[PDB]
């Protein structure tokens, strides 16, 4: 539980993308049921030259 | 539970994207049921050259 | 439970995007039911060159 | 539970992409049921020359 | 549980891509059931000349 | 340009879903521009046992 | 250009789903431009036992 | 250009799914440009026992 | 251009799935460009015991 | 251009799956360009005991 001490940029404990997507369900389905699930594109992180040092 | 000490930028414990998306459900479905779920694109983080150092 | 000490920018415990989206439900559905759910694009974080250092 | 000490960039314990995608489910399905799941492209990390050093 | 000490770049314990994709399920299926699962392309890591040193 | 003559139901020239979605554009973009476009789920046709004959 | 004459159901020239999705564009892009496009699930046709005959 | 004459069901010239998806483009791209395109699942036709005869 | 005459079901000239997916493009790309394209699962036709005769 | 005359089921000129997928392109690419293309599973035809005769 100890973070980073030092550095030129010194990034921390960053959580960009995660979690449960349609997970951990308790399902009791009878006969004719539909449970679709659709997810779009996910971008987690640094984009377009981000977190750059001059 | 200790964060970052120091650094050139010194970012912290940043949570950009996460959580439960259609998760942790208790479902009892009988006969003809529909439970669709659609999610758009997700961008979590730094974009367009963000958090840059001159 | 201790935040960041110091740094050039010194960002904190920032929560940008999260939470439960259609999650943690208790559902008892009988016969012909519909429970759709649609979410638009989500942008969580820093955009357009934000949090930059001159 | 000890992070990085130092360095030229000093990146931390970054979690870019992860979590459960349609996982950890308890499913009791009877007769004619459909549970589709579709996920778009996922980009986790640093893109477009991000986290560069001048 | 000890991270990296030092270096020219000093990258940390980065988790780019992982987690359970349609895994760890408890499934009891009777008669005519469909549980498809489709995943798009996944890019985990550094792309476009990222994390470069001048 | 002649429609249907007869039948038990006698459906016509029905146009359910169509048209240009972000199409036929003339675009002159200079330098740093963004033109995103996101569309939700589209249902075109007859649903829930519609157009049934007793 | 002559439709259907007769039949037990006598369906016509039905157009359920079609058209240009992000098509037929004239694009002149200079330097750093983004033109993303995301489309949700599309259902075109007859669903849920539609157009049935007793 | 002559449709169907007769039959037990007498379906016509039905167009369920089609059209140009990100097609027929004129593109002049200079230097660093991104033009992504993502499409969800497409269902074209008759589903759930549709167009059945008793 | 003459359709079907008769039959027990008498299906017509049905077009279920087709068209140009990222096709027929005129592309002039210079230097560092990305044009990704991702398509989800496509179902064209009759599903779930559709177009059945009693 | 003459369809089927008759029969027990009398199916017509059905086009289930086809078309150009990333085809017929005119491409002039200079230096460092990426044009990926990914397609999901495609199901064209009759599924789940469809078009059955009692």
């Amino acid at each position: 539980g100890y973070g980073n001490q030092g550095g030129g940029y010194g990034g921390g404990y960053d959580n960009y993308g995660g979690g449960n997507y349609g997970s951990g369900n308790y399902n009791v389905f009878g006969n004719y049921n539909q449970q679709p699930s659709n997810y779009g594109p996910m971008k987690s992180g640094n984009f377009g030259g981000s977190r750059n040092m001059g």
